[PDB]
């Protein structure tokens, strides 16, 4: 049985209070809600263990989305911060202006987020695991980790130096490749893993660039501020 | 970084490297949807995914990798990464949504399937190989903890093909290419490589069988074995 405040009139994001290490993943699919203006609900998830939670979610993580079918007539639900992106690309993102508008650019885009969600983003999950959540602490591990996130930089690095490359996948303009890196390839978090930002001087400007657009902007500043207005957890008013 | 003489792109060419029980379970997924499908092919098997050629093909520097010509046949593209050449060959030649997704429910559901196996099982299980074979020291203690999580997704799909009717991952009617990202890391073989009895999730493993029985899945094993072992060793095969 769902909360009693869980209806699903519109899309609904999945979230949990904002701290500094909780809204890595939940930020990705709203700022594509932001860019896009999509209108949406926001539900603060007291404990992703609850029953029925692993219903929306069999993975018990956030973000989580549940929608209408454009038709009304099933409830949809996505899960993976990579597969939220697909989704909201998939109903809302109708010119292909995030999502790829021809087969060329989907192939481009699909490479650069695929690489995200397989590479950067299980290394930095992992990395984090051992470092701050195993009971044991594994150094040699961490080690390895870390040196796989620098090979991961370099990659990036190397594909903003190509001639006009001002974003990740395509030359002209950020996909959703570009929202699903920028939390795990900005300074702060650069920093949290213990490496200097500077020395990929190109990856830097790209996270400045993102950094600087407005739905980026507000997404940051709403995913921090989730749970301590007037309602602490359940759907926002 | 010059191409090789014998690099051409005039159809779809799906690099892969020399055929091992270890070498093969990533480059089968897109070689089972070219065979799905029956999408025209080369094949290139690469003997150094070092070389320089290869990162302006796959910077990441691994197979599979896909070279095709771009729909108007004026331009070439890439697909890399196992699960992004799988998006690829359903995006150019799966028209019918067969294994691609037909409308956004279809796509919703093969969607989280195809990523929970991308972003999960996936790295998880790579880390896994990685640390068991490859790393200069054994660290039994990582490898043990990636064994742990391996059994986690194990228990995710067990729960998702024992709702009623669930047939597949993400459709109850049909397999789609998060079924095909999936398999290679949940069979039989593969579990027991993990040092896993497969027989813990029996749907899971009857899900497998099915699969498995597919001429598709059946010939795509068959030619991935093969690739590097025949009268030509490395280069574009004939």
């Amino acid at each position: 049985e769902r909360p009693s405040d869980l209806v699903v009139n519109r899309l609904v994001l999945f979230v949990v209070k904002g701290t500094a290490t909780s809204t890595h993943n939940t930020v990705k699919p709203l700022i594509l809600l932001e860019e896009l203006g999509v209108p949406h609900d926001i539900y603060v998830v007291e404990k992703v263990s609850a029953p029925w939670f692993s219903e929306i979610n069999p993975h018990k993580m956030v973000p989580a989305i549940l929608d209408r079918s454009p038709d009304g007539r099933d409830t949809l639900r996505a899960w993976e911060s990579t597969s939220t992106l697909m989704y909201i690309a998939d109903a809302y993102d109708k010119d292909g202006t995030f999502g790829g508008r021809n087969v060329q650019e989907r192939s481009e885009i699909n490479n650069w987020l695929t690489l995200h969600t397989a590479a950067l983003g299980p290394t930095a999950k992992y990395w984090l695991y051992f470092y701050k959540l195993h009971p044991e602490k594994l150094p040699k591990t961490i080690e390895k980790l870390r040196s796989n996130i620098t090979v991961q930089y370099d990659i990036l690095e190397r594909r903003l130096n190509e001639p006009g490359q001002q974003y990740l996948a395509l030359k002209d303009r950020p996909t959703i490749a570009d929202i699903a890196t920028l939390p795990f390839a900005m300074k702060s978090t650069a920093e949290l893993f213990g490496l200097e930002f500077e020395k990929w001087p190109k990856l830097q400007e790209w996270s400045v660039r993102m950094g600087e657009r407005e739905a980026v902007k507000r997404a940051w500043q709403r995913v921090a501020g989730f749970g301590h207005g007037e309602k602490e957890y359940g759907m926002l008013e």
